[PDB]
């Protein structure tokens, strides 16, 4: 399998202290340190290259109805140009991926999905489209744009001032998930107010040549993407900006409490049952479901409500030392209640924090539990995210 | 939830020595012994109750085209009434299930599928159908008939004589997978020349009331199914027929070398790739693929040929003592090459036999390998199935 590399991979290879395979992409894990980058986002501003995230575009008079049946939320709600968080479920209710769909206007929709799931999603949607086309003509085009679009995330309490310096816009006047077309030094790009850190911020989407594009005929110097990257670091210097790798991306999202597909959410294609896992009901993502419409996997969710979800996600923080990690067994009163799905050392708290999938009766805050780390039972307690004080950190901190 | 039980479960409860809840169903594992039942099929004839296998019926003028796009083989070839072995793949080429589809004539198709996969398949086909229906009307109805249809398999070198006595037909005049309507004491049923043992044989499908039907309102006494079962045992007595449980069903299929969905074949929904596992190319099931048409998962298979399958199934038999079992590590030429997917003690050879998923370069016969069994590397050798002597046992025996 070909290794996946983002447009400005060379810049990362030259500046990152650690480059390693992530979702098949050779990505920068950190440049200075995970702690410094994490705190830069919490205290100032940081920029992440997330060009590895998937981008799938749907165009045509039949795009809306198609997206309405294959995803869980009301795709007709967001006005152009803005998005909505929506899940893509399989035939028995499990999550194929968590996504963000933007209504770009003119019957065009842009879906941002996970780097570890975009190939599956593209095949999914493409074969669903071809299945329909065996019986009727459709006005629907589905194009994979992951390798064509460079995407950067600028996050932190200073991201707003930085965006003002760069584009002359105030992201605070935009609602979350709203987007708009902007330009920087002659370079056109889409800008959305969004993020994966818990802080205020924005993300830009740039169409540019990728020297590592799978399609040899589409390869070229990432002149535009690199220019924007360097310009943001330039204008961000006055704010103490730092380039941030995937290490801090994970510590920041965990502190905020966000799920990560492949860890908290996934599809197991379980044998011998009419309800697959993990479903939105087991991951506390029911808010992403518009129940008054039909969609793939809906029947299984209705059945799951009648029987009980069995297991649910729960956030927890360590009391003793040890960093919880995926797979570690979790106990309560001596009885095994589940396993850790994500874990890491919080740069803010300076104690391990994580998420676990446990018997649903334990998915509540304030419960004393134990996590087995390398043969040792380490104490922890369940909590309600975020892990930080929302009055001090995060986009809603007091001013 | 309700424990699933076949139509004539009460008969099994009264005649089996071992009944165990396996995968949501309370089934007979053996009546006399696994060895005796295994040998009865190899030397005489045996009858298995496989009423737990799935049955999904497709009806309508659009059924053929639908089945052609969602399965791998050429569904248009079997004439009424006969079937074809066909695979159902996911969007990235992995196997959702191995199935047998019969052309019943007059826009009707009967699909026999795995007990551990029929709920997934029904949801899959139903949602594909509903997705199409969002854009156009269809003449297609898909019904789950698993609980309505009792199914028995009669296998062994004397199965042919037994079918002659019972129905007045000669299965040797039928091609494999061919079927026809037969009648016994006024009870009409479908009969196919098929089997999961490696021996000659037939299977009957009987629509009858199920006292353990999930739908309470449909429950009734299985008079027809029980009558047929008892009559087969009655007429089979002269041939030394024996009722056979799930234990022998597994030893016989493994000895013949057949794959078992959930073990050899399965869909992992792998992250970060455009090709899922396990595909037909990895399970040596390419013969079930009609390449000239388009079908769900085809692209992934074409790409897999370009890059190489990586891993393939291989059959092996123990030289040293010990029984290989699912999960055991396999080694060769000083390195780990894979893991066992199925293993058992061959009642006929009295040595361990199994199938393993290994690095493709080792998926050849005559290779000396080792299987880790309870901390010891036990010697084994890869072979070409079946494990039994095809001149002495199986459908092609010469005497």
């Amino acid at each position: 399998q070909m290794v996946k590399r983002v447009h400005i991979f060379d810049w990362h290879k030259e500046h990152a202290r650690k480059i390693e395979e992530f979702a098949g992409w050779e990505m920068p894990i950190w440049y200075s340190s995970i702690k410094e980058e994490h705190l830069a986002v919490r205290n100032a501003v940081g920029i992440f290259d997330v060009s590895h995230m998937g981008e799938i575009v749907f165009r045509g008079k039949d795009a809306l109805k198609f997206l309405q049946y294959v995803t869980t939320n009301d795709i007709s709600k967001p006005p152009a140009i803005s998005g909505t968080y929506t899940l893509v479920l399989n035939e028995r209710g499990a999550i194929k991926d968590e996504t963000l769909v933007f209504n770009m206007g003119n019957n065009e929709y842009l879906m941002i999905c996970d780097s570890d799931a975009f190939e599956k999603l593209y095949a999914w949607f493409t074969y669903l489209k071809r299945t329909i086309e065996q019986f009727t003509k459709l006005d629907l085009e589905i194009e994979l744009k992951t390798y064509d679009i460079a995407m950067f995330a600028v996050q932190g309490p200073k991201a707003r001032d930085l965006a003002k310096d760069l584009f002359g816009i105030d992201i605070n006047e935009m609602w979350w998930f709203q987007a708009r077309w902007v330009e920087l030094d002659g370079i056109k790009m889409l800008l959305s107010r969004s993020g994966y850190t818990g802080e205020n911020g924005f993300e830009v989407y740039i169409e540019d040549a990728n020297p590592y594009h799978p399609d040899e005929s589409k390869r070229g110097e990432p002149e535009k993407a690199l220019h924007v990257w360097e310009r943001i670091l330039e204008e961000g210097k006055k704010y103490g900006i730092k380039p941030c790798g995937l290490g801090a991306r994970d510590t920041l999202r965990l502190e905020a409490g966000y799920t990560l597909y492949g860890n908290e959410t996934k599809e197991l294609q379980l044998l011998s049952t009419d309800i697959d896992e993990v479903t939105p009901l087991q991951a506390n993502l029911e808010f992403a479901i518009y129940w008054d419409k039909d969609f793939i996997g809906k029947d299984a969710l209705l059945k799951q409500k009648e029987r009980g979800v069995g297991r649910k996600l729960v956030h927890f923080k360590m009391i003793d030392k040890g960093i919880p990690r995926e797979g570690y067994k979790v106990y309560a009163n001596g009885e095994m209640i589940g396993e850790v799905t994500s874990g890491t050392l919080s740069p803010l708290l300076n104690v391990g924090i994580g998420i676990a999938f446990v018997k649903e009766e334990y998915a509540k805050p304030g419960i004393e539990i134990e996590v087995e780390i390398r043969g040792q039972r380490k104490k922890a307690v369940t909590v309600t995210p975020p892990f930080y004080d929302p009055k001090k950190y995060g986009l809603f901190r007091e001013t």
